[PDB]
């Protein structure tokens, strides 16, 4: 089975056991320099060379047994980098294991990296560096074998000016200043538990810290550390939780860190440090369902991998599975059935936006020429946790189901899995009750575009009060507007407002007349809560109200959290009046602009 987005030798020639990285990061070139040194183990008889991944990486040199050895960069292949070929100077036997040094810089336009001036952040006296490697940008980082399929320990140095800190998904392995300048502090790390690449990760900045839980630090900016550590209060009873269900928590620390504003997903799952966007800090706890679904990366994930992008689905169906039980505990079985319900209206979104034959509503997808930024989308979240909530409910309930999830997490630990590998140890826990699986169109739920082929069942009861509103309002007429008032919202949480403005939005446009009544009597103007304001935004964009273009403007730019900044460039594209203003405003911003996002809005908009 071949990773169609890596140019690297396959896990089946060589496998990387190790990587140790010793660099330097230099803010006035904006370039990481240094070495990384790859044990490599032979997989074959006789090998005599192999490549890695690259992208916009600078090689000065590769030294093997202490002497330098032929490489060559083969011309760039788009979005996959350039491949790199080394020659080995002597041929490896099976099992041969030798380490490969490889003295590199990157670029200052690395697709891994974001570097910011230091005033775009909070303290606005340093700058700041991070990391965002998944899917395939650790190559735009260091040379290596960018793969999903191959899992290495790693060990790293950093060097930084000694004002500021450096944090890496692994344990803290101590610093000292740096002996070959005074200037500088160099940060030291572990990682002891085999993770694919893309799992590397690296932040450096004006970085402090609070505890928070027996196994939690919050790191972040010192503007953000007292909001932070109470937004993200519930985190350990969150993993105590995770690991009655998964078991045992084996990465040792789980620690947070806020990233600035630009950080361009809600979080990513780098083990021993989870990353987490700002636009989480609502002040409520209300958006605790992202450091649920991180926590559960820890098994769904990061023990057990996706051997390829193309099964991606296994990574984050799983994951959401176990958010949402997460969530559950915590909240009851009807907020789990509440949020799975509006999954699947997410999934109805994703599906109208592609159109319901598009390749990339296939929860197995085929990845082949395709970049895995652009075919990023909540299909693989919400189809595939459908598929499991669908097979849940087919096989006996969430305490049966859960049973299998252990089991799987436990049986894969530490491998890289496919699509085949799943559903022959679904067919193998489940043996008893084959002829019940026998009756899952796999076919369709696999392999098809579209809605699945069946929806699960969902308890209704949080969700009818948000359905009897959104209802209310799409079917008033101007006569009716009167009834409406602040009363409307006084038993609904912020999640069920987020519900009532979701079922609202996919009706949208309403007429102009409606959203003014409703910012009148419910002052949706006023919420901070990023999710709903998203939301209401888009439904004042996509209704033509033309006071809401600042705002959407301005919650496009402040942040850059995809989901939101997305969605908002594009509405506000579609829209007469505020279209000159969008592409503007994005050729503004673009220089400064996280890389990935700034290539997506550019494509979204049809700009450049
Ligand atoms: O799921 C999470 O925890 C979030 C969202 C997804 N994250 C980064 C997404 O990057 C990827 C990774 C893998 C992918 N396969 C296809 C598209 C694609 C995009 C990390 C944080
Ligand atoms: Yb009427
Ligand atoms: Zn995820």
């Amino acid at each position: 089975i071949v990773d169609t987005c890596s140019l690297a030798s396959p896990a089946s020639v060589c496998r990387t056991k190790h990587l140790h990285l010793r660099c330097s990061v230099d803010f006035t070139r904006r370039t990481l320099t240094g070495t990384a040194a790859l044990t490599v183990q032979s997989q074959e008889d006789n090998l005599r060379s192999l490549v890695l991944d690259t992208k916009d990486l600078t090689i000065e040199k590769v030294v093997i047994n202490g002497q330098e050895v032929k490489y060559a960069l083969g011309e760039r292949q788009s979005y996959k980098g350039s491949p790199m070929e080394i020659s080995l100077p002597i041929a490896l036997s099976k099992n041969q294991e030798i380490v490969i040094e490889i003295s590199f810089e990157t670029s200052p336009k690395s697709s891994a990296l974001q570097w910011l001036t230091p005033e775009q952040t909070s303290g606005k006296e340093h700058p700041y560096l991070f990391s965002q490697c998944q899917a395939i940008h650790c190559r735009a980082i260091l040379p290596c074998q960018d793969t999903p399929s191959v899992k290495l320990t790693y060990t790293a140095e950093v060097s930084v000016p000694k004002e500021l800190v450096a944090l890496m998904s692994a344990i803290r392995d101590g610093e000292t200043p740096d002996p070959e300048d005074p200037s500088r502090k160099i940060y030291k790390f572990i990682q002891k538990v085999p993770i694919p690449c893309y799992l590397i990760a690296l932040v450096v900045g004006a970085l402090e810290s609070r505890q928070i839980g027996p196994r939690t630090l919050v790191w972040s900016e010192k503007e953000q550390v007292e909001k932070s550590a109470y937004e993200f209060s519930e985190t350990e009873s969150m993993l105590k939780i995770a690991e009655d269900l998964g078991g045992p928590y084996v990465w040792g620390q789980y620690d947070l860190l806020v990233l600035p504003p630009s950080f361009p997903y809600g979080g990513m799952e780098n083990p021993c440090l989870t990353f987490v966007t700002p636009t989480l800090l609502a002040g409520d706890k209300s958006l605790s369902n992202v450091i649920a679904h991180e926590i559960s990366h820890s098994w769904t994930g990061n023990l057990v991998t996706n051997k390829t992008w193309d099964h991606f689905w296994l990574n984050e169906g799983h994951t959401v599975y176990l958010e949402r039980h997460i969530c559950g505990r915590l909240f009851g079985e009807k907020f789990r059935h509440f949020n799975a319900l509006g999954g699947w209206g997410e999934l109805q979104n994703s599906v109208k936006t592609f159109g319901e034959t598009h390749p990339f509503t296939k929860l197995v997808v085929d990845l082949t020429d395709i970049d895995p930024d652009v075919a990023y989308s909540s299909v693989p979240y919400e189809k595939g946790f459908a598929l499991l909530f669908y097979l849940e409910q087919l096989l006996g309930g969430p305490e049966i189901f859960l049973g299998f999830l252990k089991a799987y997490v436990e049986k894969f630990s530490y491998k890289s899995i496919t699509t085949d590998d799943w559903k022959d140890f679904l067919y193998s826990y489940f043996k008893d009750k084959v002829d019940v699986l026998n009756q899952v169109d796999w076919n369709a739920w696999l392999y098809s575009p579209g809605l699945p082929p069946i929806k699960p069942n969902y308890d209704m009861t949080l969700t009818n009060a948000c359905i009897a509103l959104s209802q209310r309002w799409i079917t008033a007429k101007e006569d009716d507007l009167n009834s409406f008032n602040a009363t409307d919202l006084k038993d609904l949480s912020s999640h069920q407002l987020n519900e009532f403005l979701a079922q609202t939005l996919q009706r949208a446009p309403l007429p102009l007349g409606h959203i003014k009544r409703m910012q009148e009597v419910y002052n949706f103007n006023a919420i901070n809560n990023s999710e709903i304001r998203f939301r209401w935004l888009r439904l004042c964009i996509q209704s033509k109200w033309e006071d809401a273009i600042p705002l959407a403007l301005k919650m496009a730019t402040e942040q850059g959290r995809m989901k939101f900044t997305r969605p908002l460039f594009k509405d506000l594209a579609a829209f007469d009046k505020s279209h000159d203003q969008a592409v503007r405003t994005y050729q503004e911003h673009k220089a400064s602009m996280h890389p990935v996002t700034a290539m997506l809005v550019g494509k979204d908009l049809k700009v450049d």
